[PDB]
């Protein structure tokens, strides 16, 4: 039971605002909700480790993955088991976009790591707030953000049932209404 | 060129003393040497975090792997590139023994994770300091340690061209001499 939803996008895309808005919206309907986030929902100390100077992209991903593994096991799966709507502000797609398309790590390896880390748990829907890259860890420059932005769009084209792509430049309340509309058939 | 060697075993198996004796031997022969260790050779902060917290074995392994990825890139490969003999007290086999055999994680997955983390770097020889957990110099709790001990022995018998298994209960100087004898053909 339960319903697993995620929000994705660049830094500054509004996906945090929308995750919180959505949690409150659902709670106002009387639904049990668990709002969480990555990095840090699993292992809060990972945020310290991720700041390490000159971190290799492989190490970077492995840190995100350690947090994710703890997050899935200790937070998300137990929430879903209790019938909650679990909303994560970022999940595996963030790694695929940032560490895969951004840093250049091989997607198949990212997925193999992830398969045990996540126990195969995938969100039902993922709301991608698509932000122009100039409107957006070391080396987070414009070239990187272009790769990440386009990578997210690629992920969305590859799983077009799961991803809902939203124009992050729209007013926050219009974005929220669009998210709500996509959810109504799942949450009567 | 360099030469990459590792030491493995339970904590308190002497592998730490033997790493020091081996580096001293090599220093006496005028051979440049770098001694290092896991966890913490890559990300000290991982070592200190794992000292005081316990996680799922998957998360545990992924933290050891992040440390290892940094260790290989920033410490081991540069030492080998300079022509040093690099000796690590613990490497990937520790994860296989502790997280794999001990905590039950699947070995093929561990090895797939590792393949990128390590850039495929494997030691030329690994000295396993074998002893029962009750003999380690540093009972339901013993079951985990026996799984790890037996896991190391299983790793060793699968790769008899890489592992050298030593009686860790022997006197320290005798173990060191046996390590030296195994190494001399490779120098
Ligand atoms: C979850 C996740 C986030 N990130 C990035 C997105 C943001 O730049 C940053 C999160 O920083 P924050 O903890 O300050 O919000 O980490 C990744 O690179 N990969 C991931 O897997
Ligand atoms: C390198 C490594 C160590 N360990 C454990 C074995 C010991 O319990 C501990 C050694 O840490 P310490 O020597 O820093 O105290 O780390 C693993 O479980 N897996 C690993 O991959
Ligand atoms: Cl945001
Ligand atoms: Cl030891
Ligand atoms: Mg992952
Ligand atoms: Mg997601
Ligand atoms: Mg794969
Ligand atoms: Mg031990
Ligand atoms: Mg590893
Ligand atoms: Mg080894
Ligand atoms: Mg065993
Ligand atoms: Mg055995």
């Amino acid at each position: 039971p339960g319903l697993f939803l995620t929000l994705e996008g660049l830094d500054g895309s509004g996906k945090t605002t929308q995750a919180r808005r959505l949690a409150a919206f659902l709670e106002a309907q009387g639904r049990p909700v668990l709002l969480t986030r990555e990095p840090g929902g699993g292992l809060p100390e990972v945020r310290s480790l991720l700041l390490t100077q000159e971190l290799s992209p492989e190490a970077e991903y492995l840190l995100f993955s350690a947090d994710r593994a703890e997050h899935v096991r200790k937070v998300i799966l137990p929430g879903l088991a209790a019938g909650k709507v679990v909303i994560s502000d970022r999940y595996l797609d963030s790694s695929l976009a940032y560490q895969g398309y951004g840093r250049g790590l091989p997607l198949p390896w990212l997925r193999e790591v992830a398969r045990e880390a996540t126990r195969g748990l995938k969100p039902r829907l993922t709301f991608l707030l698509d932000l122009p890259p100039e409107a957006a860890l070391e080396g987070l420059g414009l070239e990187f953000f272009r790769r990440v932005r386009e990578g997210y769009l690629a992920l969305a084209r590859a799983e077009p049932g799961r991803f809902v792509v939203l124009d992050a430049t729209l007013p926050e309340e219009e974005i929220a209404r669009a998210i709500q509309a996509h959810l109504r058939p799942l949450l009567p």
